C-alpha cells in the first residue's frame, strides 16, 4: 500500500555499514576504564549522562532508512546482550561492527554469505568452547568484590558494597537498587518478616520515641478474610487478655465494629494490641499471609480450604513473635516461633514453583517470598547530589550487580579483552570445509582482537601494538589500561565474568553474519 | 469520479515489464543453495531478513502506477503458488517474468496475442502431463529426508528432525511450528491426550517435584455442562471412595459449592481427586468431550441428546485412565481403558468429516482430534540468538515442512531445474494450429530454461554452458550448484515436489500469458 | 452558487470530441476476435484485466471538464447497450464515436442539426426495419452453440458447456454463473427441490459417508410458524411411527422441547426423522413453503388464511417425497408425490406474477420457482488459475449466455458487422424532406460500416478493403476476421443476436445525435 525503495548489491550494503559504524561509533567512546559519557537529550526534562553501551545504543534513530536498518541491528544485538547478561553491551556492539564490516569486504561475485556465515558460526562455538575450558569458578568473596569493582568502573566503594550485601544475605539473596537522598552509597539489610502496611488508627502506638509500635513475645492472629463482627474479634482479644500478651491482627483490613472495639479496649483498659493490613492484593496476599502463619507457627482463618472460622480460636492458633514493630508505613516482625521443619518444607516448596515457569511477575515474587523467610533482603541506597548523577551511578551498580550474580553462576576469566584473545590458538586447529568457511574463520579470527584494542585504544595508546605484546607473552599476563602497564590479571583483579563474555560473542556474531547475507534491501519512501 | 489516465501500445506494456522486472530481480536473487538474503524495513521494529520469494515479493509496492501493476500481477503469481503448495514462490515469480518478456516482444501488427496465450497454455498442459509421467513416489524415510533437506537450504539438521517427526507421528501428523527460547532446534512429541488447561485451585498437588498431581489407574467424569450443586458432585465422589481410585473432573468449570467439598475432602481425608476445565469453547468444546469420552471409555453428562444426570452416575459410566498428569497450565491422559472398537469407529467418523467441505479453520480441528486420537502431535521449536534469526530459520522450516508434505502427497522429480529441462523434448512433438499457437509453444520452450539458468547465475558461473551441458548429459545427469559440478541428482538426493514444479509453472503460466494479451493500460492520476 | 465557464461552438465540439475519440479509441481495441485486453487499475487491490466494451468505458474520467462531458455521453451509450442487451457495447460505442465525429463536421452556419437528428433517426428506423426483415429464428441447438461460441471469444467448450446447460433446463430456465475453484469449467444441475438450509442438530445423521441424511419414501410436516410445544410436534410423530415412514420437518425453526424430543426420541428409540430450517426470510419464505406444500402434497400449518393447527394434523396432510437428502448445508426433496393438475396451476400462477410489473428483486424470485418446480437450476462454474483470469473468463461466459438469451428470443443474423452492411441498401431506397435529412442519412450510411472496419483493422489488415469486397459479394458471404479470409457467414457459424444489434445501434445513434446538436457547454471550473 505505500510505495517503497529497493537497493541492490554494494550501495545497500554500503549505507547499512554507515549506520552501523556511526552507531558503534557512538557507544565505543565508553568503553574500558578511559571511557567517556555520552549526552542524550531527554524529551521532557533534564539530559541523560550515559557510560551505559545499551543506553546510547536505543537512543540513536536515523533519517536515513538504510542508516535506520543498520542500526536497528546493532540495537538488537546490544539489547539481547543486556537481556541475556545484563552487561557487556559496548563489547558486543564494537564486535558487531567488526564481523559486519570485515564480512561486507570479503563479499564476491563467487562468494558464498550463507557458507561463511557457516564458518563464523562454527568458529564461534570453538572460541566458546575454549572459553568455558579456561574459565574458573568463584570462591572468595575477594572475587566477588574484584569482579563488582571492575564492573563498576573501578569504582571500590562499590564493589565492596556489593561484596558486603552479598556475605550477609548470601550470593543468591535479593538486592535491590533505589535512589538516595544523602551524598554517599549507604547498604541497609531488611531481615526477619517486613512489608510496607502500617497500623489502621495510630491509636496504639506506645512508644512514641518515633511513632512507633513495638511489642515484645507478642501473639499473631492471621485472618485471609476482613474482621467486622464483635464476635470475629472478642475471643481472640479474651485469649489474649487472659494470656496477658500482646496480640497483632494481620488481616485484610478491620471494618468499624471490631476497630472501634480495638480502640476503645487499648485507650480504656490499656490492653496491648494493634491491627495491620494483610500485603499483598491477590494470590499474592494469600502466599504471603501462609508464608507468615507458617514463620510465626499458626493458622490462618478464612482459608477455602480450611475455613477456621475465627469464633473457634484457639491459644495454640495463634502465632507467637519475639518482638514486633509497627510503624505508620510498614510492619516487621521478627523471632517467629514457629517450628523449623515446616519452614524448611515450606521453602523448598517456594524453590519447587521457582523451576516451572516464568510469567515475568511470579519469580521475583518467589525470591522475595524466600529472602523474607531465609536471610533477608539489601538495599543499596545510592548518594549523590543530582538526578544526573544519582542514575549514572545507578546504571553503574546496576552492571556491577548483574555482572557479579553472572561471575558466582558461571566463572571468570582474565578481563581488559584478553579472554577472547587467548582463544585465537583454538581457531588454527580448525579444518574448514571449503573456501567459504575458511573466510568466516578468518573474520572471527580478526574480530576477536577488537575488544582489547578498542579498550586501549579509549586510553589513548596504539591499540594494535598493545595487543600484539598481549600476545607474545605469557599466558597469565594482559594490559592494564588504567595503570598503563603490562600486569598478572588475576593478581590485579581484573577478571571478567565469562557468562558475559559469551554471551556477547555470541549474540555480536549471530546477528551480524546474518545482516552480511543481503544482496537487497527494501525500505519505504519518505512520505513524511 | 476520479480521473484517469490511459497508455496505449509499447508504452505501457515498456513499464509494466519495468514493474516486472523490478520486483522479479529482487526475488531472484534468493534462489537456489547460493541465493543470497533480502532485508525488508518494518515499520514498528526491527528489520526482517528472508530469503522467501512469496515474503519478498509482498514487499515491494511502486509509486509509479503501470509499474505498480507489474508488480501486483507477479505479486499475485507469487501469492498463488505460496497458497497451493507452500514452496517454489521464486521459481514462479521467475517463470512468469520470463514469460511476459518473451511475450511482450512478440505482439507485433498481426500477432495475436489471445491465440499466443493459447498456445502458452497447451504447452503448459503438455509439459505437466510429461512432469507428472517423469515423477516417481516417495518410499523410504531417506527420501523425506533430502527433501526437507534441500527445501530448507541444505540445512542437514532441519531434513532430519523433520523425518523423524514424520516417522515418529506418521506421514500425515500433526506437525507445528514454533519459535525456541534455547540455540538449537527441538522436536517434541505430545502422546496420548493433552489439552491446554490446568487444575483450577492448586491445592490437589501431590507430587511437589514441579508442581504436579499424578494419578495412576484414575477415574474420569466428564460432564458437558457445570458443576454446581452438593447432589451433582457427591454421587461420584461416594463411587470413586468406595473403590479407593482417584477421580479426574473435567467440565466446563466447578462452582463454589462443589470445588469448596472438593478441596475440602481432598484437604481433610487426603482423597485423590482433580478438576479441569473442559477445552474449547464452542461446539469444539462438545466434540473434544465426546473424544475423551471415548478413549477413556464413558459417558458425558449434560449432553442434550442422551442429558444423563449427574446423580444418576454409575461406576461403569466413569472412563479408566492408565495414568493422568494434571499441571498448573495443561492436563494429560494416557493410557485410556476404552475399547478400540468404538475408537475406530470415531476415527473414521472424524476422517469423514474431514471429506465433506472447508471453514478456514474445521479441518485444522478435524486433524487434531485425530492426531490427539490416535498417534499424537510433534512440535518444532526453532533455536536462534535474536528474534530475526529465529524468523528467518522458522520461514526455512516451514517451507521444509511444506516441500515434504507435497512430496508425500505427489511424489518427487529432479531437482536444481533439470525436470522443466528434460521436458523440453515433450515440446518438440507438438503441431501449432497455427502461428501463434507456435509462438506461444516456443515462448514456453524458452521459459523452461529459466530456473536452472537462474540457479546456476546465482552460483556465480555461466548459466548457458551449465543448462547446455545438461541437456546434452544423459537424462539421470544434473548440475550441483552447491558443490559445483555435474552429478547424479537422485544418488545425492537433489530432489523436488513434484506438485511444487507444476503448481509454479502453471501460475506464472496463467498469469503471465494474461498479462501479455494488453493493449491499453488504464490507471488513477497520482492525485496523492 | 459556482463559477462556471461557458465555450461556445466549435472549440466545445473539438474538446467534446477528444474527450469521445479517447474513450472509444480505447473501447475499440478488444472488438471481435482479435482484440486485445484492457488492464484497468484497482484502488483496493489486484488489477482488473478484462475485453469487455462496458467495463473499460465505465473506468475511464478525464481531468478536462469537456472531455468528460464526451466521455460520460459515450459512457451512457455503453451503459444503456449493456443493460438493455448484456452484450453489443463496443460496437455501439464505435458507432457512436462515427456518429458524433460525422455530425460534427456538418454544422454549419445555415444546417440544422435538429433536422439532422431527424434524419438520423428516420435512417436509423429504416435500418432496423431492415434487420428484423433479414433475420430468421432459432431453430437448432447447434445455432445455440454458434452464437454463445462466437459471443464467448471463439470458444467452443463455452458455446458447449452453455448449449448443454440449456438442452437440459430449457432454452428459457435459470442459469447462474459463479467463479470455480477447479482449473476447468464445470456445469453442475441441480433438479427436484432444492434449498440451503441444512439440518438444525447433527444427531440425525443415519449415512456418515458424506454426512448426509437420506430418507426413502418419506412424510414431509411444513409449518408456517415455528414449532416449540410438545402437542404440535407429538401428533405428526405419532403418525410417522404408526405409518413406520421417515419424516422430514420444515419449519422457520425448532425451539428447545421439540427439538429435544425429536433429538431424544431419535437416539433412544432410533425412529428416522429429521427437522430443517424454511428457506426465506419475508413473503418469499410463505411463497416457497406453498410450493413445497404443492410439490409434496399437503397442506401448510400456520398460514394466516387456514390457520390448520399442528395438533389436528392427518396422514393425508403430510406430504410425501420420493427420497430426501439433507446435509449439513443445504437440504433437497425428489420425487414429490404430489398431483400433477395443482402443480400445472401453481405454474401457471407463477407465470402470470411475472407479467405483472417488476421490482429488481421479484421476477428473478418467480423465475427460480419456476426452475424449482419444472425443470431445476444450471450452474456454471467458472474454472481458472487465479481470480483475474476467473473475471475474465467470466465476464466473457456471461456475455455468451446474455447474447444466447437474446438469440432465442429475437433471432440471428449475419455476424461480423455483415448485418449493418447489408441494410445500406435499404438508406437508397429514402426520399429526404430537405437537406438536412439528407445529411442525417448520409451521416448514417457512412456508420453502417464501422463495426466490419474496426474488426478488419483489429486483424491487421486493411479495413476498407475488406468491407468493399464484402459488399461487391453476395448477400450470403462475409470475412471470417479469425481464420482471414471471404466465408458464408451462416455456413461456418458467425452469427449475432438480432436484438443486440439493433440494440447497440439504437442507443448510439440517439445519443450521438443528441450531442451533435450542441452550440454551447457550460462546465465547472476546477476549483479542486
Ligand atoms: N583496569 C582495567 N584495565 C584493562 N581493562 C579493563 C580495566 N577495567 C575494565 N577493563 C575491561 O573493560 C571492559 C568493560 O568495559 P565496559 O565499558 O563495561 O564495556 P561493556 O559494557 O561491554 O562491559 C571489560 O571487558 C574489562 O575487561
Ligand atoms: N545443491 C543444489 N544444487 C542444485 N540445485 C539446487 C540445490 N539445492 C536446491 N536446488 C534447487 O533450488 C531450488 C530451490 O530454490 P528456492 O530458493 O527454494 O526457490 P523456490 O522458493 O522457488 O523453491 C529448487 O528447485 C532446487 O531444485
Ligand atoms: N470469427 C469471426 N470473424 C468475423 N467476425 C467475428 C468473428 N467472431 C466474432 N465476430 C464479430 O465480432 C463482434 C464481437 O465483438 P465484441 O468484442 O463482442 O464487441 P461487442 O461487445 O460490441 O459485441 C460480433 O459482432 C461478431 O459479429
Ligand atoms: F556498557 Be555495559 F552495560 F557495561
Ligand atoms: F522461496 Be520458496 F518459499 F522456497
Ligand atoms: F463488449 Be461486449 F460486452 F461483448
Ligand atoms: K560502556
Ligand atoms: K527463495
Ligand atoms: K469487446
Ligand atoms: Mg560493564
Ligand atoms: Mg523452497
Ligand atoms: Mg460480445
Amino acid at each position: 500500500g505505500s510505495a517503497k525503495d529497493v537497493k541492490f548489491g554494494a550501495d545497500a550494503r554500503a549505507l547499512m555499514l554507515q549506520g552501523v559504524d556511526l552507531l558503534a561509533d557512538a557507544v565505543a567512546v565508553t568503553m574500558g576504564p578511559k571511557g567517556r559519557t555520552v549526552i542524550i537529550e531527554q524529551s521532557w526534562g533534564s539530559p541523560k549522562v550515559t557510560k551505559d553501551g545499551v543506553t546510547v545504543a536505543k537512543s540513536i534513530d536515523l533519517k536515513d532508512k538504510y542508516k535506520n536498518i543498520g542500526a536497528k541491528l546493532v540495537q538488537d544485538v546490544a539489547n539481547n546482550t543486556n537481556e541475556e547478561a545484563g552487561d557487556g553491551t559496548t563489547t558486543a556492539t564494537v564486535l558487531a561492527r567488526s564481523i559486519a564490516k570485515e564480512g561486507f569486504e570479503k563479499i564476491s561475485k563467487g562468494a558464498n554469505p550463507v557458507e561463511i556465515r557457516r564458518g563464523v558460526m562454527l568458529a564461534v562455538d570453538a572460541v566458546i568452547a575454549e572459553l568455558k575450558k579456561q574459565s574458573k569458578p568463584v570462591t572468595t568473596p575477594e572475587e566477588i568484590a574484584q569482579v563488582a569493582t571492575i564492573s563498576a568502573n573501578g569504582d571500590k566503594e562499590i564493589g565492596n558494597i556489593i561484596s558486603d550485601a552479598m556475605k550477609k544475605v548470601g550470593r543468591k539473596g535479593v538486592i535491590t537498587v533505589k535512589d538516595g537522598k544523602t551524598l554517599n552509597d549507604e547498604l541497609e539489610i531488611i531481615e526477619g518478616m517486613k512489608f510496607d502496611r502500617g497500623y489502621i488508627s495510630p491509636y496504639f502506638i506506645n512508644t512514641s520515641k518515633g511513632q512507633k509500635c513495638e511489642f515484645q513475645d507478642a501473639y499473631v492472629l492471621l485472618s485471609e478474610k476482613k474482621i467486622s463482627s464483635i464476635q470475629s474479634i472478642v475471643p481472640a482479644l479474651e485469649i489474649a487478655n487472659a494470656h496477658r500478651k500482646p496480640l497483632v491482627i494481620i488481616a485484610e483490613d478491620v471494618d468499624g465494629e471490631a476497630l472501634s472495639t480495638l480502640v476503645l479496649n487499648r485507650l480504656k483498659v490499656g490492653l496491648q494490641v494493634v491491627a495491620v493490613k494483610a500485603p499483598g492484593f491477590g494470590d499474592n496476599r494469600k502466599n504471603q499471609l501462609k508464608d507468615m502463619a507458617i514463620a510465626t507457627g499458626g493458622a490462618v482463618f478464612g482459608e477455602e480450604g480450611l475455613t477456621l472460622n475465627l469464633e473457634d480460636v484457639q491459644p495454640h492458633d495463634l502465632g507467637k513473635v519475639g518482638e514486633v514493630i509497627v510503624t505508620k508505613d510498614d510492619a516487621m516482625l521478627l523471632k517467629g516461633k514457629g517450628d523449623k521443619a515446616q519452614i524448611e518444607k515450606r521453602i523448598q516448596e517456594i524453590i519447587e514453583q521457582l523451576d516451572v515457569t516464568t510469567s515475568e511477575y511470579e519469580k521475583e515474587k518467589l525470591n522475595e517470598r524466600l529472602a523474607k523467610l531465609s536471610d533477608g533482603v539489601a538495599v543499596l541506597k545510592v548518594g549523590g547530589t543530582s538526578d544526573v548523577e544519582v542514575n549514572e551511578k545507578k546504571d553503574r551498580v546496576t552492571d556491577a550487580l548483574n555482572a557479579t550474580r553472572a561471575a558466582v553462576e558461571e566463572g571468570i576469566v582474565l578481563g581488559g579483552g584478553c579472554a577472547l584473545l587467548r582463544c585465537i590458538p583454538a581457531l588454527d586447529s580448525l579444518t574448514p570445509a571449503n573456501e567459504d568457511q575458511k573466510i568466516g574463520i578468518e573474520i572471527i579470527k580478526r574480530t576477536l582482537k577488537i575488544p582489547a584494542m578498542t579498550i586501549a585504544k579509549n586510553a589513548g595508546v596504539e591499540g594494535s601494538l598493545i595487543v600484539e605484546k598481549i600476545m607474545q607473552s605469557s599466558s597469565e599476563v594482559g594490559y592494564d589500561a588504567m595503570a598503563g602497564d603490562f600486569v598478572n590479571m588475576v593478581e590485579k583483579g581484573i577478571i571478567d565474568p565469562t557468562k558475559v563474555v559469551r554471551t556477547a560473542l555470541l549474540d555480536a556474531a549471530g546477528v551480524a553474519s546474518l545482516l552480511t547475507t543481503a544482496e537487497v534491501v527494501v525500505t519505504e519512501i519518505p512520505k513524511e
